[PDB]
């Protein structure tokens, strides 16, 4: 083997991530205003536009979830905070009109509780949120659900970077997938226990096994520009789960933060040592404000517009079938 | 497949840009000062200088195209203002004596007009000028003007990035393609869009299709050294248009910019904010001022004579048969 | 041959180090509390954490190793001082109870009565410490220790970084193979006589000597992270020595300076000009100030936990069988 | 094609820089200080220390021409000066002592007389110095010298950085191969004409095309670091030119020049606008000051010796042999 041993399976894979790649355009009848960017969330669940907000408490509280059930997306609560309290939240968005909501869930002992907390609320869709899923207790957690209350609740499980831990979901009922062990702008992970997976990668091999059983892949963490998202949903993702992009915003939840003439907001992994408050995966950082989210959706959403014009997709549907161009490091 | 998934098209190349590649020597005739560096432009118009001048505010009006003329290359008039200044800027260009001028149009309702206006005024090259030429309403305006007006006006369609792009103007009558998604030292489509494909790759992918019907290619976009011209042109284009080399120069438009004891001046996407006046795909900055365009063009035919004697190409028909070297991120 | 010349053996391999890969995650029931840690420093002798201090004069002397044993590691005495002091730093750790403690010895005229001295103070593990170890003194030395002290003390040669130098010790009689040509922190053996392996493909070759014969590998050099002991012990090493990362320590030799307002300690190659005292293969640098030796092991095992967790590795054996992902220059 | 087009020679290989490869260790009975480093310059000339100095006004006149025979390599006596200047400065040299000199010619019209009275001078080693040496008036140069001057003189030819190239020299009479086309530390030909080859694909093809005819390779620029001289000649070069290693060092021409506190010595390409004093295809710089020659070259040789007793080399024959590991950009 060219690279060391006699085992041609050691090093499995070269992982791609969104940067090692470009979406190349194709023929194209279609213009950006009109390109239709709704999606499936969830196997029954389809949204106007294929982003949410991710589960952090520096991302998704109430005001976040309206916010982005408004334009058209999704927030996921984040689960860092009493049972009482998140459920509330699940109810101040109800109470804003009809619009669709999700929390996280751990598996923990207080998980079921909160679970059905949440459910008792109104919550449309369940997250079970874990950094690795590919466990006895995580997919018996999605089996659960999907048989206690899969006809009101979708039930989403992650994460996953790998075929066999996507089809490991699928079997145990996901109504979605999510898919990032190590990618985000805040993970310490890959330094800390040297492990993860490059996104694009990850999603191509997660959607071989979902798409095949009509199971939408979510694409969560490390995309840092609207083109990421474009390409994330190209590889054959169906929604972006967003966090570094959306923390910046006047809806997430802390203060402005000013520093050196500049504005932040602070933005922390819920594997920092803060969120915790132990080996931390996450780091305490800050991301530049954004302004209101609405307009930062508007630029997200105008990005994947543009890029369903030059690769003739009508559809995300159709966009999940575009093809992309390696690059080098020299290329940008 | 290595890299993810099932489907060995879903990444269907490695792209490589200018700096991925160099020309190897070759045996050698060929002094600098005697190779011939004329190029067809279109099927029927050579240059004595394989450089245009791009479509830009910030690059090219009535003086630039003058200037670039009398050096044996060719401006492209933008058209980024009204019909009636846009004609008259052929105009003034033609009153200059017999020189070769090109113009912008677009595929907008104005767009037809704004061709006759300019077939009026005298212009000898029309520009079909898009991002992404792949397209019915782009193939229809070409055709259009080829059969219209062909037979005294030569007509340029791009921008493609595809084999099959190319060939597709190609058919619609194309007198030249000019090749470039993406690569200009302007552009943000590929951070917005997540769209493109690098240049020297596009290239040759362009000229597999467009060579075998004796249809000249443009290279548009990313070239930043006199090195990447000659480059250009041995991975097959005829002529390279040129942005930013050329922006700095004392003929393009706009003033002269101090900043930090230094001089520079303005160099703005036609998809930035500012040329538009919205989800921008070109941002405004600067380039160090340069000087002269009689004076930067000498330079840049002289890094291209220099790759001619290195190659053993007396014109540019033999370097477009040049070989490259792909390099490492550690060679330069 | 691509790179160049007719012979596909002259660059024989593509040499892969610890920032090129990240390891898969895969099913897991394996919590990181309670992953066993335990491995084979040598063939008789096992560590509860698998991890050694360096034998160097600004990493490991008997403060450290006393430390480093009680944490569950070891230390290796430095030999960059006389034979007596060598021998009464032995003493030293085997006074503070029953701790593991093995000493450099090299293979100039004085390393047989240095080895000796140390065999009469107690010592565990003798280390025939040198930079290439593929040579027939080395080899000898490493035989007539285990020959004639073998019974009560366990005998580890290197470095290497090739299977066939790896074989040799294996052949010579070595209880431990310690892999690392070139990766050191303070080396500059890459740069001085352009000799290196990249440390990843280093441990997979020496450990497809090793392995088949019962011998354990040691990494030695180039871990900058936590996550690069779960990556090399996951190319098959059965433990890590650390210079790096232990030698910014309250238990490593030297005094703490401050610079720019932070704290940090000298570390320096042993074969920096300041240690031999020439053609220094080493330099003389300084590493942060992170605080007592129990710390930082207690993060560094908290990494390799997580990547325990992550690969399902209920014990290093397991992990010994995790498979890689290959990343590119824009992953990290 | 995976890179485009549809000719896999358009791109015709993956060239390899020094920084891309190390060497790798192997089986040695070779103490660095009992290596052998003499090596063939020529033919017939064989040189205790396998290095040279360039044929630069800011490297080689007298000075450095008696230091650099002194020490066991060579000068080569720049040529940008008049005639009877430079064959004063070969007088010079043969006046203090039996040492070996070498002197550059070009083939313009006064080459030949310029060769003559060096001839007269009595030089031991014409070099006819070109950037390109595939081309019939230099083949045609050397094949004249050697046969009017080849009984005494030892004619070599450059440069070349292709195997046709070397071949040609080969065949006109060349008794020495001096390869390098771009790599030069103050050369711009990479970016002002797009041409190069990375030094030790180009290495490797020359050897091809040299070895077989027991014509030795003189590696010519790029070399940074003592490493970057065992890995030239391992690639199969016999000796090393270098400019910038040695342009910093008391002997070389120019003053001692004080910038922000540091030492720097001026450092400029023959192609750069102050030597030509037009198209430059070199910068003019500066270089760290590094104090005597006769130093510069221990550490150098040092370094080379170091590399001999990793690789089990006793003689730059044997280094010839060894063998590399391919890098990534991740490792250094
Ligand atoms: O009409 C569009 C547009 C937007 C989205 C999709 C789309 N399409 O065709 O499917 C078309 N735009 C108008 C102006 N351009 S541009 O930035 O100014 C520009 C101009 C010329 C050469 C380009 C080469 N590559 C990148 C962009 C370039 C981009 C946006
Ligand atoms: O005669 C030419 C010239 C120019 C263009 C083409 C050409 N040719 O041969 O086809 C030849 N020049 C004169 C001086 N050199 S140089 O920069 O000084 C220089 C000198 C020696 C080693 C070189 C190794 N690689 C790069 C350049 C080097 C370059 C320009
Ligand atoms: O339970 C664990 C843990 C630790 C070690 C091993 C392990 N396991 O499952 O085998 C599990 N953690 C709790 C929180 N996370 S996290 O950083 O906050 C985080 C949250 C969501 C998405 C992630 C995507 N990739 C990285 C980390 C992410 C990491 C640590
Ligand atoms: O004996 C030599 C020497 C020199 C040249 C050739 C040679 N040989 O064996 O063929 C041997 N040295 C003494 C000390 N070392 S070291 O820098 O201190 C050092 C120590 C331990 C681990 C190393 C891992 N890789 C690099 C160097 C390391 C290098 C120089
Ligand atoms: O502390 C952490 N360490 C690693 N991943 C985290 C952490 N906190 C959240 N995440 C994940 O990172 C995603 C956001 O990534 P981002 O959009 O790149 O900032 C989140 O949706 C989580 O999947
Ligand atoms: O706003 C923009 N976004 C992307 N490409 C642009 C824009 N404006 C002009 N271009 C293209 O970029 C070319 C100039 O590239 P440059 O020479 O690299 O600066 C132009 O000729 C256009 O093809
Ligand atoms: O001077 C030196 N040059 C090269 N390697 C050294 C030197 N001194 C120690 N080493 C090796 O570098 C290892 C430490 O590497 P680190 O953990 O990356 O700092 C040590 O255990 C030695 O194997
Ligand atoms: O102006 C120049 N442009 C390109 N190469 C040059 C120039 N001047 C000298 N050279 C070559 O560069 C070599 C020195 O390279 P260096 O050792 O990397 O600095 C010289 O021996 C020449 O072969």
């Amino acid at each position: 083997v060219p690279t060391g041993g006699d085992d041609p399976t050691k090093i499995a894979m070269l992982g791609l991530t969104f940067d090692d790649v470009l979406l190349l355009p194709a023929a194209s009848d279609v213009l950006p205003a009109n390109a239709d960017t709704s999606s499936q969330l969830t196997k029954k669940i389809r949204l106007k536009v294929p982003l949410v907000s991710s589960a952090m408490d520096t991302v998704t509280e109430a005001r976040m979830a309206i916010a982005m059930a408004r334009a058209g997306g999704m927030g996921v609560l984040h689960r860092n905070l009493p049972v009482a309290e998140q459920a509330a939240q699940v109810e101040t968005v109800k109470r804003s009109g009809g619009l669709l909501v999700g929390a996280a869930v751990g598996v923990g002992d207080d998980a079921w509780e909160r679970a059905m907390a949440l459910r008792d609320a109104g919550v449309d869709v369940l997250v079970v949120d874990t950094a690795h899923a590919h466990n006895r207790k995580v997919l018996d957690m999605v089996h659960r659900l999907k048989t206690t209350v899969g006809d009101e609740i979708e039930v989403v499980g992650g994460n996953v970077a790998t075929r066999a831990a996507a089809a490991a979901l699928v079997e145990a009922g996901a109504d979605a997938v999510k898919v990032g062990v190590g990618p985000g702008s805040i993970c310490t992970t890959r330094v800390v226990a040297g492990v993860g997976a490059p996104q694009i990668t990850a999603i191509l091999e997660a959607v071989a096994a979902c798409a095949p059983h009509g199971v939408p892949v979510i694409a969560d963490g490390g995309l840092q520009y609207s083109g990421d998202i474009a390409k994330a949903l190209a590889a054959g993702a169906s929604t972006a789960m967003l966090g570094s992009l959306l923390a910046g915003t006047a809806e997430s939840p802390g203060e402005l933060i000013l520093v050196n003439g500049k504005q932040f907001k602070s933005y922390r992994g819920m594997g920092s040592l803060g969120a915790m408050q132990l080996v931390p995966e996450g780091i305490e950082g800050r991301v530049p404000f954004r302004g209101p989210l609405s307009t930062v959706i508007h630029q997200l959403v105008g990005g994947l517009r543009a890029a369903m014009g030059y690769t003739g997709s009508a559809t995300i549907e159709e966009l999940q079938q575009a093809q992309f161009v390696q690059i080098t490091a020299a290329g940008l």
